[PDB]
C-alpha cells in the first residue's frame, strides 16, 4: 500500500520549467529524495511513497527565477504508481502544480540600443535603463532602480520613468535626484500588477574639459525584495560614452620671408557665423612670438577661422604698416579623421 505524486512546475507564461530542483521530505522532516530535477516538461514523478503527509522543497531555482523556500504540502493516502516518464500510471496519483516567478533583470543602453557613444561635450544623450517586472510584482516589498552617474557628467532635467512605454505618475514610481545619484523607487506595486517593463531614462551631458577619447564607463543597478523577504541586487553591463574634441594650431608667417609673426588676432566661428564658446570664453587667439595660436577642447564639427587684426610689418622705407587683412575665412573641419588641424597662414605685405 503505497502512493505516487506528479509535480508540474511552470514559469512566466505558464511555460513548463525544466531544471528546477526539489527535495522530498515527510512532514516530520526526514528527507525521502534529493536532487530531483524537473524534466523537459516541468514534471517530477515519484512513486513508492508510504502513506502520510509530505512536502516538496526547492533547493535550486530554475535559471532566471527566484528561489522559493515555500513548502509544497500534500498527502499520500491512496494506492498509486507512476514511472519516470509518466507513461505507466495506476491507482490515484497526486497532482501538484508549482509556479515560479522571474527574478528581475537589468539592461543599460545609450540612446536606445548603443553600448558606446562618441559625443561632443555639452550635448544631450540618453541612458535607457530597462528592467523586467515579474508576475508577482504586486507582492513585492521593494523595487528600486538606481544609477550614480560619473562625476564628469551632468544630469539634464528630471529623469523619466515609463512602465510598458507609459509614463507613470510620482504616486506610482518616485524619482529622486541626490547629486549624481538618480533613484527610481516603486511606491504603488498594485499599479505594477500585469506590467512587463520598467524604463528609467536619464538625460545626460559630458562636461567640458575632459580629455578627448576618455572612456566614461558607467553602469546601473536594481534592488528588490519579494514577498518571501528574498533580497536581490543586479548590475547592468557597462555602457561607455566618449567626449570628442580636437585641436586647431595656427602658425602666422610672412608670405615671402616665411618669418613667424606675433600680434595676429583671430576668432573661431561656426558655419552659422556665431563665435565659438568654450567654457564661457569666446575662442579668440593672439599669435605669440613663434606665430602660434593653439586652440584645444574644440568639439567635432565644421568651423571658420576669421582674422580680426593683422600683424604689423615694416616697409622698405622704414614705417610700421599693418598687413592687409586676409581676404577669406579659413574653413576647418575637426573630426575623427582630422583630430589635429595644423594650419600655416601666410600674410601678405600691404
Amino acid at each position: 500500500k503505497r502512493g505516487a505524486v506528479d509535480l508540474i512546475k511552470t514559469g512566466v507564461n505558464e511555460k513548463a520549467m525544466a531544471g528546477a530542483v526539489f527535495s522530498l521530505f515527510k512532514k516530520d522532516g526526514t528527507e525521502v529524495k534529493k536532487e530531483l530535477a524537473t524534466d523537459a516538461n516541468g514534471h517530477i514523478r515519484v512513486q513508492g511513497l508510504e502513506y502520510g503527509e509530505y512536502y516538496f522543497q526547492e533547493t535550486k531555482a530554475p535559471k532566471g527565477y527566484v528561489i522559493d523556500p515555500t513548502k509544497r504540502e500534500f498527502f499520500v493516502k491512496n494506492s498509486g504508481t507512476i514511472n519516470e516518464d509518466g507513461t505507466i500510471t495506476s491507482g490515484t496519483v497526486v497532482k501538484m502544480e508549482v509556479k515560479n516567478n522571474e527574478e528581475p533583470t537589468i539592461d543599460k543602453k545609450i540612446n536606445g540600443k548603443l553600448e558606446a557613444l562618441p559625443i561632443n561635450p555639452l550635448t544631450n544623450y540618453n541612458y535607457d535603463i530597462k528592467t523586467l517586472i515579474p508576475e508577482d510584482i504586486k507582492e513585492y516589498k521593494k523595487y528600486v532602480v538606481t544609477a550614480t552617474l560619473d562625476n564628469r557628467l551632468v544630469i539634464q532635467g528630471k529623469p523619466i520613468v515609463k512602465i510598458d512605454g507609459a509614463e507613470v505618475n510620482a504616486n506610482v514610481v518616485e524619482v529622486a535626484i541626490e547629486g549624481q545619484k538618480v533613484t527610481a523607487t516603486v511606491k504603488d506595486f498594485t499599479k505594477m500588477d500585469g506590467k512587463k517593463e520598467f524604463h528609467l531614462q536619464i538625460k545626460s551631458q559630458v562636461k567640458e574639459g575632459v580629455p578627448s577619447g576618455s572612456e566614461i564607463l558607467n553602469t546601473a543597478k536594481i534592488h528588490f525584495t519579494n514577498k518571501n523577504d528574498v533580497i536581490g541586487e543586479k548590475e547592468s553591463k557597462p555602457v561607455v560614452v566618449i567626449p570628442t574634441t580636437g585641436i586647431i594650431e595656427l602658425t602666422k608667417i610672412d608670405s615671402a620671408n616665411k618669418n613667424k609673426m606675433k600680434g595676429a588676432e583671430f576668432v573661431l566661428k561656426d558655419n552659422n557665423g556665431k563665435i565659438v564658446v568654450v567654457a564661457g570664453k569666446e575662442v579668440t587667439g593672439v599669435s605669440d612670438e613663434n606665430g602660434v595660436i593653439k586652440w584645444s577642447n574644440i568639439p567635432y564639427g565644421d568651423y571658420q577661422i576669421f582674422e580680426t587684426k593683422a600683424p604689423t610689418y615694416t616697409k622698405e622705407d622704414g614705417t610700421k604698416t599693418s598687413y592687409q587683412l586676409l581676404k577669406d575665412p579659413i574653413d576647418v573641419k575637426i573630426s575623427e579623421n582630422n583630430q589635429t588641424v595644423k594650419l600655416t597662414i601666410e600674410n601678405n605685405k600691404s
